[PDB]
């Protein structure tokens, strides 16, 4: 694998910091005028993380159509993703409106509500079946239907109802709960096991709207997830580990949202994940059972 060759020689020369800086230097720069409007100041979690105007998701609203979210549309792979920040106490209604309007089937969450002693995300879904949530501003109802808790991730089945038309849909929530407070989980096995769980659910299928992916800012962990998935899909489409260039794929993704992949360590982990995942893509079906064991999801 030309990918694994580059990997071992970047490691050898210990130059991840420099490779990653090269990415930042070459990455696209597009305007984020709407995000920066004064009326939107309280709709942004971080002053330095904003969606580009050309790729932002627009809420179907008369008043204010803004949410901090970007459509990543990957032309060759034929897969789309919505990347967004962790919802704020005042944007949970906007978040679920987006899920409804875009026809998403799945939501992927890669952070915990509290990390490093501060609040990284609002509690935007119900924790108990009997205590449903109503978002008055967007007129939507949200109910916990069931929860399956494993050692490092939790899958929830939710029912989202448009209170206006009374139509209902099932949304699947995939919550990765074990990304370490500091520095990447540097075995990819549990990450890959999680990604394949999302794929098996049908949430990534062309028949549904784009999956919604978020962490706290919606660029680091979220970027890692989407980069690994897209690279694996490309290798699958041409069944050719060799033609896929991770750095080129990441730069393509950065055309649609800024700052994807936040550290050199996250880039190195992305390589690791793709390389290990390639084993399955190329015919070794048995490798998936190995990941599931390596990531003791029962403890």
């Amino acid at each position: 694998m030309e990918m694994e060759k580059e990997f071992e020689q970047i490691d050898k020369s210990g130059s991840w910091a420099a490779i990653y800086q090269d990415i930042r230097h070459e990455a696209s720069d597009f305007p984020c005028r709407v995000a920066k409007l004064p009326k939107n100041k309280n709709r942004n979690r971080y002053r330095d993380v904003s969606p580009f105007d050309h790729s932002r998701i627009k809420l179907h609203q008369e008043d204010n159509d803004y949410i901090n979210a970007s459509l990543i549309k990957m032309e060759e792979a034929q897969r789309s993703y919505i990347l967004t920040q962790g919802p704020l106490p005042n944007t949970c209604g906007h978040f679920w409106e987006m899920v409804w309007e875009q026809k998403s089937r799945g939501v992927v969450m890669l952070n915990r509500v509290m990390e490093k002693g501060s609040l990284k995300c609002a509690q935007y879904w119900p924790q108990k079946e009997e205590k449903e949530m109503i978002f008055e501003d967007t007129n939507l109802k949200l109910t916990l239907i069931s929860e399956d808790i494993k050692s490092y991730y939790t899958v929830r089945q939710l029912e989202l109802e448009n209170l206006t038309t009374q139509e209902t849909r099932e949304i699947l929530h995939f919550h990765y709960t074990t990304w370490p407070d500091f520095g990447v989980p540097e075995s990819p096995a549990s990450f890959l096991n999680f990604l394949f769980k999302v794929r098996e659910s049908g949430s990534l299928s062309p028949e549904h709207g784009p999956v919604v992916v978020h962490c706290s800012a919606g660029i680091g962990r979220s970027g890692t997830f989407c980069l690994a998935d897209t690279c694996l899909l490309l290798m699958d489409k041409r069944k050719d580990p060799s033609s896929v260039d991770i750095k080129k794929v990441l730069l393509e993704m950065r055309k649609f949202r800024m700052g994807l992949i936040q550290t050199a360590d996250q880039l190195r982990f992305s390589y690791l994940a793709v390389i290990e995942g390639a084993k399955f893509i190329m015919g070794d079906s048995s490798v998936q059972d190995q990941w599931k064991e390596l990531s003791h999801e029962d403890l």
